[PDB]
């Protein structure tokens, strides 16, 4: 009689793990590190809080943790982003797991805080698993204590490592962390081919636009920009690009790209006389990827030609102000995660209005609100690293390390490059690929081991 | 009666003025730091040796240099590389370069020794500009006590940079190295994109081959494997590609490329048996990218299908086993740069026999041996770091440190970031890109200056 | 108002708002409906129609009555209607019998009641048709139902083909529009419409990423070129099956590999032909040609494990499914998605490895597991269809003379000029813009300034 | 003592027969035609007038109908398309062939002339072949008594079928013709994958310019235009078209292009206020794609941005108003083929002005001019269907038949779908490709021959 979960319905368990056993079949890596582990059991002992969209990808991530010895407690980072079904197969196996498709903002947080309390006491975790930085915080804010037990935090994503790294530098990190965001076969494989797969999957199911032929504005060209300009320009989107950056606008233009602004001249003043209305009237899509506050902000929005849609794949709804939205236009609901914005007014609409946008998610990460994210064979090199990051800081220990060396371990790192390149080596043979040996005389010409690591650590790929 | 220069012919002089005065159209950030610092004369007493393809786009670099206070002396890192209608105009100018197309081995060694002496003994140098690390080992080796004079070497191209990381790791370095080759905006943009605008180009200008539905093999899947594989798939070839880097190649899967090794489970054993015979029959072009040695091998080219063209786009020609094809077949020139290898023996050939592979540059680097390398608007980027790194090593004064302090100053560093975006600016302006300035709230909530960096160093775009 | 059968009318306002959207999305047919609205040029039309009941068939059929016409609809799959759609056009009290997931039995019932009304031929005097089952069954258990109508518009290959072998035959009973071969349909419709939809289908049923990953497409014809684009955009290592050395020829000119499930190319009926080394390797096959059986049991046999196995073609006799139902088991992992476990037919082992993934029940995948064509692009086809339907109605050739229809009774497709209009008017919804000759322009290559701009020989 | 010919330099000619040995083996249908007609001869007794581009591919071409019988006098169909080489390996074959590159107008006449005449008499020419219309029109006007005798004329291209059914629907076309151009194996192929081949090559080769990320304006969306689009698009260009045909419009749309016009509303009214001057004020490259007039006029030049490259490949030059160029602005030869056209005046430039355009190949067909055209393995289908095209016509020995029996045989047609499937099936082979062959039950399926052909003729592909 198992009770100690919260999702929307068990009975979708037997289709969750359908799709857990084919994903498994897609997710060479991680499950090569579930049968290495699992003899070993590196994580006997570990009670590992998540705090991570709950997927099936996501399942197949729990299972391996409690495979190799993990107890955890579970939430999603995003109130749209949990599968339903994974959800319920999670929990049917007898894992505590509190997450649901189209949860309150009250809601996500109960679900967090259910993980933390187990029978309304702090559970005595030691290890912590995030994506974006919110149950870290909470932890930081709400539950100091239970930091003092915590081996480590394995952070998924940019956004929550730049949270870690303003901690760190202000002294308020209270345990060490890895930052899995920038294993190459994370930041340059999820980040960038996996918007690539499910930006305009997400676009497709949502509205079902034809794509090509149309305008397309992404702001930001970072690894998740790079991917989302991909996903629509080999639909045939035309592709405008928009950067502070001007190392990435560089790649941009280099890539195929018209560089634009939002602005005249690239400066905001913050009126509308700075909006660059020509340009943002014939946009029929506008796509935020920069894990920044308002890059498609209320002027914007007004000047947006009728009808374009609006989305974000950044980390938090707030690159978009949905805020100035709710205040001032009327919401309809085309379908879940589909709402159009009517610009004629606050108090209804004529539901033959033409002058409205499309928002899709309410402005949440879209891939994973109105699709199912990145592809489990995407998702199996950051979901490898991840396990690979827990052991290394379970193993560790910090939280039984005396005072002046729990100091010298208090940081923010990555994992070593050899791991980074095992992980890759298990990718490519899931595609087949055959990866050449170095002979001894080659190896010996440039420089490395026969057996890796094959690049220095400055090589950016 | 300045006669310090040899060319092909001198007489091509305002042709290469023609193309300068284009180039310099081409080439906004390298002509920005002419307007920018003409007049504070920085590198006024600077006397550079210097060792780069003697094409167009250098004669911009060698202009600025000169405008900037500069004196030169010049000669081509690669036997086939100069364009002599630059050579001549540069020569013309008054500035000593010593360099045409089809060196010899001989001519080439003696071009760079007509840099280091004037008028039979040692020039007066005090700066290094290098690409590839020929002219920086002649230095080493044969002069120096010219070395103890010299403030600093500035060094192009990777297989360059891996050199001097090697006389660092062994102590026999004598003077500072800036690596340009590690700015994004050369690394990743030179090696990368130059690959891709140049590398058909060469195919086409050598072979005036359909390259649409064949066959291609890229060796490697660094910067100028990604661009070269670009190259070859934009143009409509099926193309396959081989790496002995697992992260390199987990790319390459990701990019929509095949991952196949030249031998059977990737193992090099050295014998005839461990070629992939029905892979290597396929394939109708060849190109090595890795700066590595003799990954185009005898028992490779044997199994090549008929009429395969091969070619190498790496630094050195050892990447091919030219030399057992001289020991072995009969060479049949088809035009400069152009050689049909008659696997039917090494006396002679039939003029109609169809058992032959096309050699483009003799191995040497296709695509300035048999196009222009990279387009002035890509060098522009590469040249523009040659001259902030000039700058910065002239203006350190390595040489004038006693012993005690040239130890602590003995290293090979990179430009930093913020000069690297400087760069990236003026080459988006050069398009018509217009980058968005950042308010002060989004700079603070993402943790930068509004001016820049925007990345911290571990950044890998 | 009771006269349809719908999965669930309370979809209706959901449908509805999507129509309403998708009216945006269909500039052609909008002004379509604009245009002739006042003219009523389908006052008296009683039109059958038979195909998917998507939420773009709902705007087509609401644009025929929009312009006069009484029709009653059912889809031409039994996997391809949306719900919500054909909730909203019962609704509106249009007779449609249509829902997501008919069995064969429900797909003929659904038809019939087209034909009847309370329990009699309804007086229909004009088809729509989309592959060709209403027009077979008209012909076969309804004859005299066609002495009253004036025309078929057929939309698709399939259906076409099956138009001509009844006009060579002699059996053909009225005349009909070839829509499928109109410019704005064929080469919009058929290829950029497969493009959108096949990668589309196969993520919504597999989320399986695509990217460094083995097709094969049998096929390149408009379907075969839009479904090999679809996956090529997309990442995947796509190598290319065709019996047409012409299309052979463009697929490799558009940089794939040209090859044969059959050692040489020759399909002799023995597992020895099958290249077993080839099959062994590919992760995804997709069926695109209107034929019989080019994905057979001994391909099926040699395929690589956890490949998947779809049909975008119109019938699903593309693939031999009725093999596999014979011999394998069936997982259901969801709704129009099975694994086939190649262990046996009875029962299977729930992490056995040995199986494909099929989309569809072999039926058209683009439709059954995702919505098919986007709005934009169905605005071409379906243009094409209402302006066929205007003119064979007007026509009226079941009133005419029998010298009259002699001369009459055959499959044409509509002039040039109309292909150009619905053309520009989908270029417009884009915001393109078109240049207008000069007169000493369209003198010298010898054209009207108002078109039409190429001779009827003339390819794009 | 063979003279009777005329060519740049008959020492070419050992280069142009190696080149012409490699371009056989890139030509396997036409070399299957002299393998399986040469016994049968089909063209003894054949008297071809031939005017068509002399280069590689048409060498093999040449010695085609040759090896099957024919004698041939030989022209080229332009004044830059000539390969020097080709020419003179052909004329030390013992073959009167007439042309070379850098012709005048008056020299390209005069090759023409030398071809109809031989010592001073008009040949007795029995069979013509043509490019363009040019020769068709001067032995229709000057020397109509010659085609008394002649079989037939094959033609290759659009803008010479346009003129032939001209003369077909005024009566005035005296003997019958077969357009070669609308082959499958020829329209889409040459005129659509050709260009894609070699139009960003002759843009390289003239200028070396970056084409990545910089502004193209195609002027056309027919079969060259579609394959010049995408020769731009697969650089990295942003890539506008624009067109008079809705039809073609829409497909430039769902290929992912923007469709402008030069013109405000599209309307062509000779002013410049007509002129979108924003649009061709950003705009780096413009190509001309239409066998259309002054499809790039005056208005147009004056407006576009500074230093654009202007180009046609079309294939005649009056598609760019240059006659308003050189009236108006004063040219600078940058090197043969590349002109810089200064918009300050008529009367002299100054070496450093910034306002100029780029003009390639004096407006000529820029493929030809600027590099070599298309490939051999895309000529070969085109020159495959002109060898059956002669065969068809000469062995119908129209000259024969009594005045009534030609009006009825006088025709402009096609090659039945037949041969070009079999042209088609000898490419594919070509590539290595295996087509699949049909069971009895499947071609009674779909209603063909399991020998074809495979599709009604209305079929588009
Ligand atoms: N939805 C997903 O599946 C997914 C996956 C990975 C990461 N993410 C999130 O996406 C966001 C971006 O991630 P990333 O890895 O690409 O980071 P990144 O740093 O590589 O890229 C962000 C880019 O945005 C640019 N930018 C910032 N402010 C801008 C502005 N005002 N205008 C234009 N450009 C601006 C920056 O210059 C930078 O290049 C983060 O929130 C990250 O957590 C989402
Ligand atoms: N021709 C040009 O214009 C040009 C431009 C820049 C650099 N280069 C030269 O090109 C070479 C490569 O430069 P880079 O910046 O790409 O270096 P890189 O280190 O980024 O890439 C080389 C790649 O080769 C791979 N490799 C090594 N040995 C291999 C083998 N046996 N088989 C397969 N793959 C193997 C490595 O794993 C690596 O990924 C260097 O010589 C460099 O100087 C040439
Ligand atoms: N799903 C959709 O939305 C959609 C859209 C339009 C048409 N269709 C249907 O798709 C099918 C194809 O339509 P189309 O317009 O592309 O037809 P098409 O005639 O243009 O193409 C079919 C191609 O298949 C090839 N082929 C035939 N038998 C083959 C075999 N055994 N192996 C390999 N290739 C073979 C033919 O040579 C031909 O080129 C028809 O059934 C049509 O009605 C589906
Ligand atoms: N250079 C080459 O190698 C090569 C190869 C084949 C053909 N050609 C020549 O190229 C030209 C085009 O041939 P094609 O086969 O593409 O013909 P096409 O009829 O298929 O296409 C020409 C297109 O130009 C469009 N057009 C006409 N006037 C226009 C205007 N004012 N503005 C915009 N668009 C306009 C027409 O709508 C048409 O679609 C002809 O002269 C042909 O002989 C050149
Ligand atoms: N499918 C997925 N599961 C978990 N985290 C993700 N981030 C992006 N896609 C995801
Ligand atoms: N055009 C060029 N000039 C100088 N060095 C180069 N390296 C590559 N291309 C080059
Ligand atoms: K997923
Ligand atoms: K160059
Ligand atoms: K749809
Ligand atoms: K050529």
């Amino acid at each position: 009689g198992f009770t100690d979960y919260k999702v929307a319905d068990i009975t979708l368990a037997a289709w969750g793990r359908r799709e857990l056993i084919i994903a498994e079949s897609e997710m060479p890596a991680l499950m090569g590190l579930r049968r290495k582990y699992a003899g070993q059991q590196p994580l006997k002992g570990a009670k590992i809080l998540g705090c991570i969209h709950m997927t099936i990808q996501t399942g197949v991530l729990i299972e391996t943790l409690v495979a190799l010895g993990a107890e955890v407690r579970w939430s999603s980072c995003n109130i749209f982003s949990t599968q339903d079904q994974a959800a319920a197969a999670i929990a049917a196996a007898g894992i505590p797991v509190f997450a649901w498709k189209g949860e309150t903002e009250e809601e996500y947080e109960w679900c967090i805080e259910q993980t933390i309390l187990k029978d309304g006491q702090p559970w005595d975790a030691n290890m912590v698993l995030d994506d974006g930085g919110d149950l870290t915080e909470i932890l930081h804010k709400k539950y100091p204590q239970m930091l003092e037990r915590i081996h480590g935090i394995t952070e998924e994503t940019t956004t929550g490592v730049h949270r870690l790294l303003d901690m760190l530098k202000n002294g308020t990190l209270k345990v060490p962390a890895i930052n899995v965001n920038d294993s190459v076969t994370k930041s340059k494989n999820d980040n960038k081919y996996g918007c690539r797969h499910s930006l305009n999957d997400a676009i497709k199911r949502g509205t079902d636009h034809l794509l090509s032929g149309k305008q397309a504005l992404v702001i930001g060209y970072g690894d998740v920009g790079k991917g989302s300009s991909q996903s629509l320009r080999q639909e045939g989107m035309i592709v405008k690009v928009a950067e502070v950056d001007p190392i990435c606008a560089m790649q941009a233009c280099m890539d195929g790209f018209e560089v634009v602004s939002p602005y005249k001249n690239g400066i905001n003043d913050g009126t509308e006389a700075s909006i660059d209305a020509a340009l943002l009237g014939k946009i029929d899509l506008i796509v935020t990827t920069t894990g920044n506050v308002n890059v498609c902000d209320a002027n914007m929005l007004k000047a947006l030609k009728k009808r374009a849609v609006v989305c974000n794949i950044g980390h938090f709804d707030n690159e978009i102000d949905t805020a100035f939205m709710r205040k001032n236009w009327a919401w309809e609901e085309v379908k879940p995660q589909v709402h159009k914005i009517h610009r004629t007014g606050k108090d209804g609409f004529d539901a033959h209005n033409d002058d409205y946008l499309i928002l899709l998610a309410e402005g949440r990460l879209v891939n994973l609100g109105n699709a199912t994210g990145h592809p489990s064979r995407i998702m199996d090199g950051s979901f490898a690293n991840q396990v690979l990051a827990q052991i290394h800081l379970f193993e560790q220990k910090y939280a039984d390390l005396p005072a002046a060396e729990k100091a010298k371990r208090l940081s923010v790192e990555v994992l070593p490059k050899k791991l980074d390149e095992e992980v890759a080596l298990e990718m490519v043979k899931g595609f087949g690929g055959v990866v050449t040996q170095l002979t001894p005389k080659q190896a010996e010409y440039i420089g490395v081991s026969v057996e890796g690591p094959f690049k220095p650590d400055t090589y950016r790929y």
